[PDB]
């Protein structure tokens, strides 16, 4: 275990311990922090680990992208944060993933909109921000101070652990891709090729051996699709 480890106690500590023990959470002076900041390279599966994450926990998943927000350049923008905050709410517990958030914190309005609204969050309401970038040292320290995105995990190599779980994630445990008996998962993430693999490497392991098992029938994903797919991993990371 690594990352997944981190993001699963920043989640639980925000989301199911104040919920579920209050007065010995305000006893002890905790105060749950709008989100958490994921940092490291693209591809390492920081989307992957967050939805991974909120499932596991029964938690629903609301994406935003950072250069998709642009939409309206000053306009729509914040009327978009404002709903995203919102809709979360109405289906709380929910995690409010906001893709590349660099680049979006670098309008020097919308800034203040996401501080606001970020502000404007509270235990009760059961919403957590997981913002990502590939470099933290660009983003607005304003959006890490204490209380927002104060706490900033380091994504890298996914171990063993972490690998099963964004595999359980991508085929949806099984469902979408449809497994057959054959495949266990724990076996295909603790491969020796699988220890120098990115989250881009797991993520195109089952789309190529997704591939194959359309291929063929021109449905299930069988060891021998993953057995040829390996052989096919020629992922960008």
């Amino acid at each position: 275990i690594g990352a997944l480890e981190d993001i699963r106690e920043e989640l639980t500590m925000a989301i199911l311990a104040p919920v579920r023990n209050p007065d010995q959470f305000k006893a002890l002076g905790l105060v749950t922090p709008a989100g958490v900041l994921l940092a490291g390279p693209p591809g390492c599966g920081k989307t992957l680990l967050a939805k991974a994450v909120a499932n596991e926990s029964g938690l629903n998943f609301i994406s935003v992208k950072g250069p998709e927000l642009l939409n309206m350049y000053v306009g729509e923008s914040e009327r978009a944060v404002r709903q995203v905050f919102q809709r979360a709410k109405n289906s709380a517990p929910c995690v409010i993933f906001f893709d590349e958030v660099d680049a979006l914190c670098p309008s020097v309005r919308v800034v203040n909109q996401l501080l606001t609204e970020m502000d404007g969050l509270e235990a009760r309401q059961q919403v957590f921000i997981m913002a990502a970038t590939n470099r933290p040292d660009i983003i607005d320290p304003a959006i890490l101070r204490p209380g927002r995105l104060d706490k900033t995990l380091f994504v890298g190599l996914p171990p063993p652990a972490d690998r099963l779980a964004i595999l359980k994630t991508i085929t949806k445990n099984g469902t979408k891709p449809p497994l057959d008996a054959d495949v266990n998962l724990e076996a295909i993430a603790g491969d020796l090729r699988c220890d120098c693999y990115t989250g881009a490497d797991l993520s195109a392991l089952v789309r190529e051996a997704s591939i194959c098992a359309l291929r063929q029938e021109m449905l299930k994903v069988s060891h021998k699709h993953f057995e040829e797919a390996f052989k096919k991993v020629r992922s960008s990371i």
